[PDB]
């Protein structure tokens, strides 16, 4: 056996202020894997780094025969909670999944984008405002569109909350006297929702 096992990633994007948790999956000719590491490109063979340090993985069932087959797939857990504080553009890690069979034969590591998805994969950290994509909220019909009252702008706050059950229960949500509403989330990115498609009044 001269042949390493196969991974098959995908595109791993995270979030600011939010768990992650992906899986990979991996094959092999023998039908069994043994060890499975995480780790950056860099330090050589032995190498075991791997950044972020809030970035970590498990592996159910290791080292048993026929654990790792066209099949049935061994998985690795891919896990972790962003930090608030990191620093996004998107931001970028470029990582390698490294196993090995009985024979020792280990994935190997090429540094090439036409491998992404396989056993190299890409983590892309994102402010929390683009994991959500706030919906239609119920139009609330206001007295005057250029001036609304501490009431209205109450009352579209609600409505766009009854529309998103999913952003985050401590997300800010804010209305301005002629009804664009924002939505600040806890890492203090935002989204914006143009006071049109929330807001109409009778005047015409
Ligand atoms: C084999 C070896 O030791 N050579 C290293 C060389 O690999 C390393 O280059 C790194 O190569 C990986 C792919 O193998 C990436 O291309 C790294 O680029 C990026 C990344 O995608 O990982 C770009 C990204 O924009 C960066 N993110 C941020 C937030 O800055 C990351 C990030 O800096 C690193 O991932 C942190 O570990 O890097 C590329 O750096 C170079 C430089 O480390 O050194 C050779 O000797
Ligand atoms: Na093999
Ligand atoms: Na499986
Ligand atoms: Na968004």
């Amino acid at each position: 056996d001269t042949e390493a096992p196969q991974v098959k990633s995908g595109d791993y994007v995270v979030y600011r202020g939010e768990s992650f948790e992906y899986y990979a999956e991996i094959t092999d000719n023998s039908g069994q894997v043994n060890r499975v590491v995480i780790r950056n490109v860099e330090g050589g063979a032995n190498s075991t780094y791997l950044s972020p340090n809030w970035v970590k993985y498990s592996t159910e069932n290791l080292g048993r025969p026929g654990n790792a087959t066209v099949q049935n797939p061994l998985r690795t857990r891919i896990f972790g909670e962003v930090p608030l504080n990191e620093i996004v553009n998107k931001s970028y890690y470029t990582r390698y999944i490294v196993a090995w069979d009985p024979s020792g034969n280990a994935t190997q590591m090429v540094d090439n984008a036409n491998r992404n998805g396989l056993e190299r994969f890409v983590l892309t950290v994102k402010s929390q405002n683009e994991k959500y994509d706030p919906a239609e909220s119920s139009v609330t019909y206001v007295n005057n569109l250029s001036n609304l009252s501490t009431s209205e702008r109450e009352a579209v706050a609600a409505a766009v909350r009854a529309a998103n059950p999913n952003i985050p229960p401590t997300a800010k949500i804010t209305v301005s006297q002629n009804g664009t509403v924002t939505i600040t989330y806890p890492d203090k990115s935002t989204d914006t929702i143009p006071a049109n498609r929330v807001v109409k009044d009778l005047q015409i």
